[PDB]
């Protein structure tokens, strides 16, 4: 009787377009604890609203305070993309800027954290908590460089959110948060045969109502394991559970038994489902 781990995560993606539609939002931002995303932000709406599982939990987030601070960051970042564009003279062209931020802890202790943003898909700039300081990659990144070191204090705040403003907001989220988190719920499992008018027939294996997400689910033909035609995952958020399906084509001839394979944390000995043709 054995390991110990408790590793969680706080995860934030932050994206911003310089050319959008009207309908389009221009910036954009959400937050994931672990897998699941807890919250949403966009420039449109201009509230942040809590989602999935978490509509149903008060008072972990003040969530009217939250919209203020969003608003604050939203300014400051297209402000950059703004001028990462201004600087590639193409001032008329769709452009994205994408920044991820984010710290986790492991077994009650800070063990990594993360800051870094995107420009049309390229490494743009990144923070080195090591410094500290702010690292371009591209030449643009030279002048952001500049002026978010402009106060030698900002680099050492940037330190300080990472490593204590971040894991604070994660462990207080937790409190909230753990009971869903630590779920092991173990997947129903349904098998299906389809027939196609010209095509071969299909065995379809679908796992569901499941979480976490890591999952094996594979079918055998007479022992050996066979490749999926095609395999499927979902992730859903409201209802905080998973789903996931495998299909093989079997020949019009074979006579030899199918029987699918899900293997998940939540159980101790591995589910079988023989076809019963
Ligand atoms: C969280 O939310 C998700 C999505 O919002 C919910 O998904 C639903 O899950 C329930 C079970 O909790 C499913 O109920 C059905 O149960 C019977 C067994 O008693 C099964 O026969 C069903 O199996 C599905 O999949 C089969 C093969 O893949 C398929 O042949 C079958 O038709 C059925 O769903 C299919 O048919 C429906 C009806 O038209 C289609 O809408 C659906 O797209 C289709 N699915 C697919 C890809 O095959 C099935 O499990 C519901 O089917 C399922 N529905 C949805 C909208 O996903 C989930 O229930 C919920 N969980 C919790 C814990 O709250």
């Amino acid at each position: 009787q054995e390991n110990q781990d408790g590793r969680y995560s706080l995860t934030y993606i932050y994206t911003g377009l310089s050319k959008h539609v009207e309908d389009v939002p221009a910036f954009q931002a959400l937050g994931s604890l672990n897998d699941l995303q807890f919250f949403r932000y966009n420039s449109k709406d201009r509230k942040s609203q809590p989602m999935g599982l978490w509509r149903q939990v008060e008072g972990m987030e003040d969530w009217k305070q939250d919209s203020q601070l969003q608003k604050a960051r939203e300014d400051i970042f297209m402000e950059t993309l703004k001028d990462i564009v201004e600087y590639y003279n193409d001032s008329n062209g769709s452009h994205v800027l994408q920044g991820r931020f984010g710290c986790e802890i492991e077994n009650n202790r800070s063990s990594g954290a993360f800051w870094k943003y995107y420009y049309d898909g390229k490494d743009y700039i990144e923070f080195n908590k090591e410094i500290p300081a702010w690292v371009p990659f591209d030449p643009a990144a030279q002048i952001t460089k500049q002026k978010w070191e402009a106060e030698p204090v900002y680099v050492q705040r940037a330190k300080a959110y990472l490593e204590e403003e971040c894991p604070a907001t994660l462990r207080k989220y937790l409190k909230y948060s753990k009971n869903i988190l630590d779920r092991q719920d173990p997947p129903s499992v349904v098998v299906t045969s389809h027939q196609a008018p010209g095509e071969k027939k299909k065995l379809k294996c679908l796992a569901y109502d499941f979480y976490p997400g890591k999952i094996d689910v594979h079918w055998t033909r007479a022992g050996e394991v066979q490749e999926p035609e095609l395999r499927g995952d979902v992730l859903h958020n409201g209802n905080g559970t998973y789903q996931s399906w495998v299909v093989v084509a079997v020949p019009p001839q074979d006579t030899a038994p199918y029987s699918c394979h899900v293997q998940h944390s939540s159980l101790a000995q591995p589910l079988v489902v023989p076809w019963e043709a």
